[PDB]
């Protein structure tokens, strides 16, 4: 079993989400007491709907796979924190399994028999799916605290729209039996089927969904209630607050001739495509970007996003691409600067505000390659690692972003990973190229591009120097310098995505307390703990 803390990749409906293991499947039985199965000191509750990344048994391949159920016990005994020298650390329960290796093949080692040495499985890479994202404001306002979109308004072209909301506030109460049938009742009866909520006909209409007109209905009362005239743009105007009740039950096809912002202020569209400008836009923010606001001239608060950097090629590409999505920005003297509000409700909402809080938006980690890696190379040249002299050095006071950040560089290749926690900051040491880091991964390789010496010696025989690279192996065997009969029991390491890092330390406590578990589909395995270590289900 696995300890409540313990941080736990998974996906929900092909997004990723990072959570305590212990967090989620405590919330996951409450709101589904009903269908838990008990068993005195067992509790499970089958799921659907959950997907957490695993290796494939046989050909250790890196695959998703459903995670048929949660499971919670309640524990009392020795419990084991395993430290990797990669930095990498998982508490487990004393029974739990962790994959090691036993000539040349991947066994279960539990964590009572782990010791100093020994080595752990863990990921070379990930295959996390890609798709385009679509980012709604409105949805990411909605879960803000009111206070904060105080000044928020929703605009939209009154040209097409004469008195459109009215006209269809009398056609929904004439369809729900209040009124006269308007004189423009066919126009919007028309709109009404396009949402596919009423099916014209030759006679007259058929109401296909009561509940959905319903909401539309109390979207359109609440509309016609706050909707104001803005004179000077020809322009309907909203609080956002006076129908934040009601403005997620817009459909997305009525959205879109929306804009989003403040009244005398910047407003954008409330649909944003994910590309790779706001990837990297957003990459500059995580690592150099702070997010505040003071009380300004009138007491009342002026919002503004400031993008700290001394490179002044640097602060030219943040104008670019900040200006890209908020119009006219304020480039400073070694800053870049938005001082936009609904900048700043993007940024703090997406990314946070804090340092500690700083994490890497959802989105990111299930879109095309292109734009994770687009985030990534803002968030190193930002944080200043383009030119290395030893090996790139990352550094966040969130631990989140430390997991997020190894978990996104292991989905796009990059496997030389190191985890430390100097001082109250998480590193994170990456030795190896990147599409945009020229650097040498042959300089101090790490555990990722080496096969120990211990799993050859036991393999081969012999009683080897030292550790042999993927690529000295392969030659090794296309010379009769290591027999090809037994280098094929090691094909697994050097073609799958599990490599092997080596126990550091291991500490033993009592734990009194709930721990979990997790049944995954086929493989049987999945990925936990600070760095991510695979462990067996």
């Amino acid at each position: 079993s696995i300890l409540p803390e313990e941080w736990l990749p998974v996906l929900e409906e092909g997004e990723v989400h990072f959570v305590r293991i212990g967090e989620l499947i405590d919330r996951m039985m409450e709101e589904n007491a009903g269908k838990v199965k008990r068993e005195g000191e067992t509790e499970v509750l089958e799921v659907s709907g959950l997907e957490v990344p695993s290796f494939n048994r046989r050909t250790n391949k890196a695959e998703l796979k459903r995670v048929k159920a949660l499971i919670r016990h309640d524990y009392s005994g020795k419990v084991y924190t395993i430290r990797l020298k990669s930095g990498r650390r998982i508490k487990i329960t004393s029974g739990h399994s962790l994959f090691s290796v036993r000539n040349g093949e991947l066994v279960e080692v539990t964590g009572d028999e782990l010791k100093p040495g020994d080595l752990v499985a863990v990921p070379r890479r990930l295959e996390l799916p890609e798709r385009n994202h679509v980012l709604n404001l409105v949805e990411l306002l909605l879960g803000t605290p009111e206070e904060e979109t105080l000044d928020i308004v929703m605009t939209i072209p009154v040209k097409g729209k004469k008195n459109f909301f009215k006209g269809m506030l009398r056609t929904l109460r004439w369809i729900f039996g209040e009124e006269k049938r308007p004189r423009t009742a066919r126009r919007y009866l028309r709109h009404l089927e396009d949402l596919g909520y009423v099916r014209l006909k030759k006679i007259g209409y058929e109401v296909l969904d009561w509940d959905s007109l319903k909401n539309y209905r109390r979207l359109y009362e609440a509309l016609v209630e706050n909707v104001r005239y803005n004179g000077n743009k020809r322009e309907y105007l909203v609080e956002f607050n006076s129908i934040r009740d009601a403005v997620g039950i817009m459909p997305l096809k009525e959205l879109k001739e929306w804009k989003i912002g403040t009244l005398n202020g910047f407003r954008m569209r409330k649909l944003i495509e994910v590309d790779e400008s706001l990837a990297k836009l957003l990459g500059y923010y995580v690592s150099e970007g702070y997010a505040r606001k003071q009380r300004n001239p009138k007491n009342g608060w002026s919002y503004s996003v400031k993008l700290y950097n001394e490179d002044p090629e640097v602060l030219d590409d943040m104008e670019r691409l900040a200006s890209r999505f908020f119009g006219k920005v304020r480039r400073g003297r070694n800053y870049v600067e938005i001082p936009k509000k609904i900048g700043y409700l993007l940024f703090e909402n997406m990314c946070g505000v804090l340092a500690e809080n700083k994490r890497i938006p959802e989105f990111v980690f299930t879109s095309p390659k292109g734009v994770r890696l687009a985030f990534l190379e803002g968030y190193f040249i930002g944080d200043g690692d383009v030119h290395p002299n030893k090996r790139l050095r990352l550094s966040t006071k969130s631990e989140l972003l430390a997991n997020q950040l190894v978990l996104l560089l292991n989905s796009v290749g990059v496997s030389a990973v190191k985890l430390g926690h100097d001082s109250g900051v998480y590193r994170v040491y990456i030795n190896e190229e990147l599409p945009f880091v020229k650097l040498d991964k042959k300089k101090n390789a790490y555990y990722s591009h080496v096969i120990p010496k211990e799993v050859l010696s036991e393999v081969f025989g012999k009683v080897f120097q030292k550790n042999v690279s993927p690529q000295t192996f392969r030659k090794m065997v296309e010379d009769g310098r290591l027999d090809p009969e037994k280098a094929q029991r090691l094909s697994w390491l050097i073609e799958g995505d599990v490599v092997l890092d080596r126990v550091e330390s291991v500490d033993v406590e009592d734990y009194d307390g709930y721990v979990y578990d997790l049944s995954v589909e086929d493989n049987e395995n999945f990925l936990v703990g600070f760095g991510l270590v695979y462990a067996h289900n």
